[PDB]
């Protein structure tokens, strides 16, 4: 169970590599490195997470909010489209109740978030 795809990040946009895993997220300069030292890692257990969409306007946001020691941490997730959006917006979901993509909940999660883009698509 491994999601894989270049998206960017804001807290200010730069593309970087980022890695789905476990609960976990993982960023890098470009894939060829994903195999060394990420930038940085985030459990997303017990985040909060609000959709930024607008289907028209060509916009796939995934807004995160990481518990940390003093506060919450903004963490902005810009997908290329929507297919890509609802794979890593359903497993953000799943993680942020203690959930992995190897639940069965995960694809029909995926199939869920798509119908309502497609539809408005």
């Amino acid at each position: 169970p491994k999601l894989a795809d270049y998206l960017k990040l804001f807290r200010a946009c730069k593309q970087y590599w980022f890695v789905f895993k476990d609960t976990s997220i993982a960023y890098f300069k470009n894939k060829e490195l994903e195999q060394g030292e990420p930038i940085e890692k985030l459990n997303l257990r017990g985040c909060e997470i609000v959709p930024d969409v607008n289907v028209s306007g060509r916009k796939f946001g995934i807004k995160l909010l990481i518990p940390v020691a003093d506060g919450m941490n903004e963490v902005y997730l810009r997908c290329d489209h929507e297919d890509q959006y609802a794979r890593w917006m359903a497993a953000c979901i799943l993680a942020s109740k203690g959930k992995t993509m190897a639940d069965s909940s995960y694809q029909p999660e995926v199939i869920s978030i798509l119908s309502f883009l497609k539809m408005k698509n």
